[PDB]
C-alpha cells in the first residue's frame, strides 16, 4: 500500500518549481489535482455512478448466485450493467437533474440484482450494492489529500495547506486472524451459530483446542453441570459472587476463574440475570443432545479457531472479505483503509491524520499546527445487536489503535461530536433524515466510556462530547459540565509552564459560561464549535495527543477542523485568538468568517468525506451546525440560498438506500428484457420468423368446442376461438420489423408469455409449442443447454407444426374440387 497523494491546487494559478519542488519533498510521488471556486457537482455525479458501476463489478466477481435463480450468464448482467453506465455520459444540467439521473441508475443496478441474486426484499439487494462498494474500496486504498490555497500571513507563509494523511487501521492480533481465516479457506457461518442465544454463543466461539469432538463437548457440558451443582452447596453468598462477575471488577469468585475459557465466557454472561440462570443451563443441555446434534457434530469444535467478530459477519460480507484476501500476498494490503459506513471488522474506519502547513513562495514549509488524529466514533453503530463480546473487541481493538500515536505519560484527549438522545425524547426531523429508528450516539456514547474505563491501567484520557442536537428543546454542551471542569482542573495544572495556555483557559471558561446569562437571540452553534476547539487547542499548546470523532468522522469532524484550523490561521494573520463574544458588524468577527468560510470553500473537507463513497462529496447539515453569519457568507459568495442544501444532498448519497430520500419496471419486464439480449439479434430473428409463419396459421390456436365447461355463450371458446396470448402475438406481430427490432418484439412477446398460466389442458399442441418454447427462456433448463440449442430446437418443432399445417389446408382443398 502508501497508495499515493492529491495535492488539490485552485484552478489557473501556476506555481514556481520552488514550491513544486517543496511539495515533492513533502508529498513524494504526488499528483496535482485542479479546483475551483464553485463546486462541480457534475464530477460527483461522474464519481458516483463510476464508484456504484464498480460495486457490481466487485458483487458479481465475489458473491455467488445460485444458477437456478435465472437463465442469465455473468456477461449478460455485465453488458447491461455497462450499457446503464453510458446512458449516463451525457447527462448535463442542475444538481437536480443529475441527481435524478443518478437515482435512475442506481434503481436500475438493485433492481438487476433483487432478480439475479432472488432477494425476497429490495433492501436485501440495497444493502449488497452499498456493502460492496465498502469492500471494493477497502480493497484499492486510499490516497493522501492535501488542500493548496493562497493566502499571506507572514512573510513566512503565502500558502495555507490543509492536510490528510491516510494511517493503516490495522494492528497485528488482526492481521494474525485475517491470515487464519484465509488459511482455512473462509469457512462461512453456518445457520445453527447465527440462531444461538448469546451465552451459547460464547459458549461454542471460546470452546477450548483441548475439545476435539462433538461427544467431548457433551461431556465438557455435563462436568460443568456437576462442578456447578457443587459450587452452589460451598458458595457464601451465590449472587455477591454473580454481581462482581457482571461488574468483572475483582475479586473475582476462584471457582470463576479456573473454569476453562468457555465457561467462564458463558457464566459472565448468565450471571447478568441470575433468576434464569439455572434454567438455561438444563436446557443447553436439552439443546446439545436435541435435533441440532444431526447437524453440528462435525462442525461445532471448529468454531473457536476463528474469531467471534468474523462468526457474526453476514454471509455476504464474507464472501466480500474473501474476495479481498484472495487478492493479495500479505493480507494488511486487505485491509488499508476502511470507508466509514463499514462498521462491521474491528478496525479504525476513516482513520487519518489532519494537519495545517505554511508554505512560501520560495518554498520553505512550516508546520503550523501537530497531527489531529480523525477516525469514525471507536464504537460501532453496526453491531449493536451483536454480543457484548464482539462488541467490546471493536471499541477497545479502536480505542487502542486511536491512541497509538500518543504516549501513555502524556495528556489524549477522546473528543466526541455526538448527540445521545433517549427514545422517550427523540423527534424524527431534518437533523436525522427523518431516521425513523433512534439514533446510535447514546448506544455509541455509552460505548466509549466504557472502552476508556477498561484502559484506565494503561492510559488515562479526557473524555469530551459536545451535543447540538434539536428534538423537544435543544441539546448542548452546557456550562456546568463535568468533562469540562476535568478539562479546565487537569490543564490548570500546566499553565505555569506552557507559554500561551492561560489566554486559552480563561476563553474556554468565558465560553463554557456564556451560556448561563441570556439574551433572546444566541449562537449555540458557534458557542459549540468554539468550545470543541478550545479544548483542541489547549491540548495542543501543552502538546498532548489530538483525537477526536463524530459518527462518521466526516462531517461534525470536518466542520471543526475547518474552525480550527481558522483559529490558528487566524492567531497567525492577526497576533491573537479570534474570540466568541465578538459583534457580527465587527471587523475582527468578518475576518474569521473570511477565514472560515475561505476553508469550507476549498472543499478539502468534502473531498476526504468523499473518499469514504466517491461521489458523496459534501458535508452533512451544514446550516445546522455552523452559524448563521458563516452559512450566510458560504450562501452569498456562492450567490445561492441553496449552496449548503447541495452540500448536505452530496454528503447523503454516501449510503445507497438514501439516494432514494431527495422506479422499478414491471413484473417480469427487465428478466424478458434481458433475456432478448442474451439471445442476441441472430437468435431473436430465427425464432421470430419461425413463429410468423406459425401463429398466422390461426386454425392451430382454436381449442375444441368445449360443451360440458359453458354456460353462457358469451365467454364459449366458440364465440372466443383464438386465445388472447396468440391473439397479442399476432398484434406485436402486425407492423413489419427486420434486425435489431425483432429484439424488442422477442422482449415484448416473452412479457405475454410470462403473464400466460403454466397449465391449461384445453391447449391445442400449437399453443403448447409456442407458450412453453418461449417460456422456456426465461427459466433455467433441467440439463444446462445453451439458448442457442433451445433455438435449434422450438424451431424445428415450429417448423414442423408450420409445414404440418400448410398441407391439411392443402389436402381439405383437395376435397373442394
Amino acid at each position: 500500500m502508501g497508495k499515493g497523494i492529491i495535492v488539490r491546487v485552485p484552478h489557473g494559478i501556476e506555481l514556481s518549481s520552488e514550491l513544486l519542488s517543496a511539495l515533492e519533498v513533502r508529498f513524494p510521488g504526488y499528483i496535482l489535482e485542479t479546483y475551483y471556486q464553485k463546486p462541480d457537482y457534475h464530477r460527483s455525479f461522474a464519481r458516483r455512478v463510476d464508484s456504484l458501476h464498480k460495486a457490481f463489478y466487485f458483487l458479481i466477481d465475489a458473491y455467488p448466485f445460485s444458477a437456478k435463480n435465472t437463465p442469465l450468464t455473468k456477461q449478460t448482467l455485465k453488458a447491461y450493467v455497462d450499457e446503464c453506465k453510458l446512458a449516463t455520459t451525457d447527462a448535463k444540467g442542475s444538481i437536480d437533474d443529475l441527481h435524478k439521473e443518478l437515482e435512475r441508475f442506481t434503481a436500475k443496478l438493485i433492481e438487476l440484482i433483487a432478480l439475479n441474486w432472488g432477494c425476497s426484499e429490495i433492501k436485501e439487494a440495497v444493502e449488497l450494492l452499498n456493502e460492496a462498494e465498502q469492500y471494493a474500496l477497502m480493497g484499492e486504498g486510499r490516497y493522501d489529500l492535501v488542500t493548496l490555497l493562497p493566502m499571506q500571513l507572514g512573510q513566512d507563509v503565502d500558502y495555507v495547506l490543509q492536510v490528510d494523511e491516510s494511517l493503516p487501521p490495522y494492528y497485528d492480533q488482526l492481521l494474525d486472524e485475517l491470515t487464519l481465516i484465509k488459511a482455512k479457506k473462509y469457512p462461512k457461518t453456518p445457520g445453527w451459530l447465527r440462531d444461538l442465544e448469546e451465552y451459547q454463543h460464547a459458549y461454542f466461539c471460546n470452546l477450548d483446542q483441548g475439545v476435539t469432538s462433538y461427544l467431548e463437548v457433551i461431556r465438557d457440558f455435563n462436568n460443568f453441570l456437576l462442578n456447578w451443582a457443587s459450587i452452589k452447596k460451598i458458595a457464601l453468598s451465590l449472587n455477591s459472587d454473580l454481581q462482581q462477575i457482571v461488574s468483572g471488577s475483582p475479586p473475582l469468585p476462584s471457582w470463576f476463574n479456573g473454569l476453562s475459557v468457555h465457561q467462564r465466557e458463558m457464566m459472565r454472561i448468565l450471571a447478568a440475570d441470575p433468576t434464569s440462570l439455572d434454567k438455561k443451563l438444563t436446557q443447553f443441555k436439552k439443546f446439545l443432545t436435541g435435533d441440532i446434534k444431526w447437524e453440528i457434530w462435525d462442525t461445532a469444535t471448529q468454531i473457536s479457531s476463528l474469531p467471534q467478530w468474523y462468526w457474526v459477519l453476514s454471509e455476504h460480507q464474507q464472501f466480500f472479505l474473501e474476495h479481498v484476501l484472495k487478492g493479495v500476498d500479505d493480507v494488511k494490503d486487505a485491509v488499508s483503509f476502511l470507508s466509514s459506513r463499514h462498521r462491521t471488522l474491528p478496525l479504525p474506519a476513516n482513520y487519518a491524520a489532519h494537519s495545517l502547513l505554511g508554505l512560501s513562495e520560495n518554498g520553505n514549509m512550516r508546520e503550523l499546527s501537530a497531527k489531529r488524529y480523525r477516525s469514525s466514533h471507536i464504537a460501532t453503530r453496526d453491531g449493536l445487536n451483536w454480543p457484548k463480546a464482539v462488541q467490546q473487541r471493536h471499541s477497545d481493538s479502536n480505542l487502542a489503535k486511536v491512541m497509538e500515536y500518543s504516549k501513555n505519560d502524556q495528556l489524549a484527549i477522546l473528543q466526541t461530536l455526538i448527540s445521545p438522545i433517549h427514545a422517550t425524547e427523540y423527534v424524527p426531523n431534518w437533523i436525522t433524515d427523518y431516521l425513523p429508528t433512534l439514533p446510535p450516539d447514546l448506544d455509541l456514547y455509552k460505548l466509549a466510556r466504557s472502552a476508556v474505563e477498561r484502559r484506565k491501567e494503561t492510559q488515562s484520557i479526557l473524555q469530551n462530547n459536545h451535543p447540538y442536537n434539536m428534538a423537544k428543546r435543544l441539546y448542548y454542551t452546557q456550562a456546568y459540565d463535568k468533562d469540562s471542569q476535568s478539562l479546565l482542573v487537569t490543564a490548570k495544572k500546566y499553565a505555569s509552564f506552557t507559554p500561551g495556555l492561560q489566554e486559552l483557559l480563561d476563553q474556554y471558561q468565558s465560553v463554557l459560561e456564556s451560556a448561563l446569562g441570556t439574551a433572546t437571540i444566541f449562537d449555540y452553534a458557534g458557542r459549540e464549535l468554539f468550545l470543541s476547539s478550545l479544548e483542541q487547542l489547549i491540548i495542543l499548546t501543552i502538546g498532548g495527543h489530538s483525537y477526536g470523532s463524530c459518527v462518521s468522522g466526516k462531517d461534525r469532524k470536518a466542520i471543526e477542523l475547518i474552525h480550527t484550523d481558522a483559529m490558528i490561521l487566524y492567531k497567525e494573520c492577526y497576533g491573537t485568538w479570534p474570540v466568541f463574544d465578538e459583534l457580527p458588524d465587527k471587523e475582527n468577527r468578518i475576518r474569521f468568517v473570511s477565514l472560515v468560510a475561505d476553508l469550507y470553500m476549498s472543499r478539502h473537507q468534502h473531498e476526504h468525506a468523499g473518499q469514504n463513497a466517491p461521489g458523496s462529496e459534501g458535508i452533512k447539515t451544514p446550516e445546522w451546525y455552523l452559524p448563521e453569519d458563516i452559512a450566510a457568507e458560504i450562501r452569498k459568495r456562492l450567490d445561492s440560498e441553496r449552496s449548503l442544501k447541495d452540500d448536505d444532498r452530496a454528503a447523503t448519497d454516501n449510503e445507497v438506500k438514501n439516494i432514494f430520500i431527495g422506479y422499478l419496471l414491471p413484473e417480469k419486464k427487465l428478466l424478458c428484457r434481458l433475456v432478448a439480449r442474451q439471445l442476441g439479434e441472430s437468435n431473436c430473428t430465427k425464432l421470430y420468423d419461425a413463429l410468423h409463419s406459425l401463429i398466422n396459421e390461426r386454425n392451430l390456436f382454436t381449442p375444441q368446442e368445449q360443451s360440458s365447461r359453458w354456460t353462457s355463450s358469451f365467454f364459449s371458446s366458440e364465440s372466443n376461438p383464438t386465445p388472447d396470448g396468440i391473439k397479442q402475438i399476432l398484434e406485436l406481430m402486425l407492423s413489419p420489423s427486420s434486425g435489431k427490432d425483432n429484439i424488442i418484439r422477442i422482449e415484448k412477446i416473452l412479457q405475454v408469455v410470462s403473464e400466460r398460466p403454466e397449465i391449461d389442458g384445453s391447449r391445442t399442441e400449437a399453443t403448447n409449442s409456442v407458450y412453453g418454447r418461449l417460456r422456456s427462456f426465461l427459466n433455467c433448463s433441467e440439463k444446462a443447454t445453451t439458448f442457442s440449442e433451445i433455438v435449434s430446437t422450438t424451431v424445428e418443432e415450429w417448423t414442423k407444426l408450420f409445414e404440418e399445417s400448410k398441407r391439411a389446408h392443402v389436402k381439405e382443398f383437395e376435397s373442394s374440387h
